[PDB]
């Protein structure tokens, strides 16, 4: 396996983060078992590494999914670390990593061993080594189900740094989110395309991959926006680079 | 009694974290019992809620004590959540509650029922109720030991919008920490003086207590210095009001 192996303590960081996240819901859908969203989680510890299909975390998703407040839903590519802090755990914004069933996996890794019941610490398989593997085939389910619960102005952060262009095809926002958004529900889709401070402009809006974007946005008949370096965000990488030219106030 | 009750799910909050910290620690010292940790802590919650001492907390600290890097220590008053979303989970400065025996207690109640065994989740004592409570114990003993493991560069953040001055000659900092600062290891101290965006500028450098602030230092041979909105915070603080004057980009 090519991949991070299981992420060490798995169970006490999934559970603490359960419960943790618990205080952020609103009372009334406060009544969640965290202990219960692990078990039914877990099933795909018991399963061949290669062997666990996204309905195999329907269970999970059923005991842990809760409504999304309309317009705060975030989407985003390459941006993982800038989308977690910009959200500011649930502020500002409210991203998969920020909803419960995304927040008890963020950054972690983990399968069951490839013969045996014991969980596999050394590595775990990438859709190269199978497309069924346990992290892959969470990330659908928890994407799907993101997607179908949003609504409003959809909010999306991609970064314009990337060397393979803003828009990846071939990734889990253009197969398994965009795909399963509710058109009835969502009144916009406002993209942020995001460079790196001083770093390279290889993408912005209307250029390359995202006129790709753009396009099939416009042929689902989505109403489209696109802001190069939304300032808010900006202003949050400036933190970070104070001296900077592109950072100075006035 | 006169405080939030303890908190609901300590125990697997109190671990998740602990779990997640040790990531966080270089493998040198990363070799960290949570479950010993989080039994050290207990000895505490077996306690008449108004009996506990700082000292009580010292199995704790020792399993869980480790080094802060130099001039990555940041102190303050008035702006826990500033302060948090600054450090960024060590990335940037390390405060109290991104060292392990601060990061499993930040934000947290707890105590011992008075006559019963179990936790009290209807109230926890304040000061008023009593000196001795659980919490206010648990960070004395917390602060010195941040305090004596500080070195290099100290940093300050307090909030010069607080009505009352930016320093409360009553609190944690001048009571527990500043005694507790070891010059011989210690290079200088900067003070960041923030005031909320528009905000009031109640105090400044150099005006009220901060001329307090900055005598006992003085007196007690430190080299001392004081910026109003340090930069990077600044930045940080904008963020939530990019249309503001004072937010503007040059
Ligand atoms: O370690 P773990 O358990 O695997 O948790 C993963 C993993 O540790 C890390 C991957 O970083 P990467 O830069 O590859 O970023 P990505 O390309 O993978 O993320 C882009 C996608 O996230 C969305 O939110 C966007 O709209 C888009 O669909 O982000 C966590 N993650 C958070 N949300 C998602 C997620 N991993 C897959 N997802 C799929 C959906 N939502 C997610
Ligand atoms: O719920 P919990 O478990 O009580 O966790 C507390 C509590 O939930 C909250 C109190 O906010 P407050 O504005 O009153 O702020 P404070 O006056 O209480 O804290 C300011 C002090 O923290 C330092 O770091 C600064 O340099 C200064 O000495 O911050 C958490 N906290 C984090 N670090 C500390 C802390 N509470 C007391 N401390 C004392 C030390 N380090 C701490
Ligand atoms: C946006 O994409 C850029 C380029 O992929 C990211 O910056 C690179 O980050 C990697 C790993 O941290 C470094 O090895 C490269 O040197 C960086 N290149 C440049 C030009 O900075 C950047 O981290 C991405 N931004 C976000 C928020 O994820
Ligand atoms: C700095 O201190 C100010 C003043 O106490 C804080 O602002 C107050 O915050 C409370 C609670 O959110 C509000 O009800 C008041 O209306 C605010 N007053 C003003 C003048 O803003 C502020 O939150 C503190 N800053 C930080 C980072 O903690």
């Amino acid at each position: 396996w090519r991949a991070e192996g299981t992420s060490a303590h798995l169970r006490d960081i999934f559970l603490g983060r359960c419960a943790e996240y618990r205080a952020l819901l609103s009372p009334e859908q406060r009544n969640k078992d965290c202990t219960a969203i692990w078990e039914a989680f877990k099933v795909a510890l018991d399963k061949d590494p290669c062997s666990v299909l996204p309905s195999d975390y329907d269970l999970f998703i059923t005991l842990s999914r809760h409504s999304i407040p309309r317009d705060k839903s975030l989407f985003w590519e390459n941006s993982h670390l800038l989308v977690n802090s910009f959200a500011d755990n649930t502020r500002r914004f409210m991203p998969l990593s920020d909803v419960l069933y995304g927040r008890v996996a963020d950054f972690l890794s983990w399968c069951r061993q490839k013969a045996d019941s014991g969980l596999d610490y050394q590595s775990c398989p990438t859709s190269e080594d199978c497309e069924n593997n346990p992290v892959d085939s969470f990330w659908k389910r928890a994407s799907i189900q993101y997607s179908k619960d949003s609504s409003g102005v959809i909010h999306v952060m991609l970064n314009g740094s990337e060397p393979t262009g803003a828009y990846p095809i071939k990734g889990f926002f253009a197969d398994y989110e965009i795909p399963n958004l509710q058109k009835e529900k969502i009144t916009r889709i406002e993209i942020w395309v995001m460079h790196e401070i001083g770093g390279p402009n290889v993408e912005s809006c209307g250029e390359g991959s995202m006129k790709v974007l753009e396009k099939r946005l416009k042929d689902m008949g989505f109403q489209y926006s696109c802001i190069n370096d939304y300032r808010p965000v900006k202003l949050l990488q400036c933190v970070d680079h104070s001296t900077h030219p592109d950072c100075a106030l006035k």
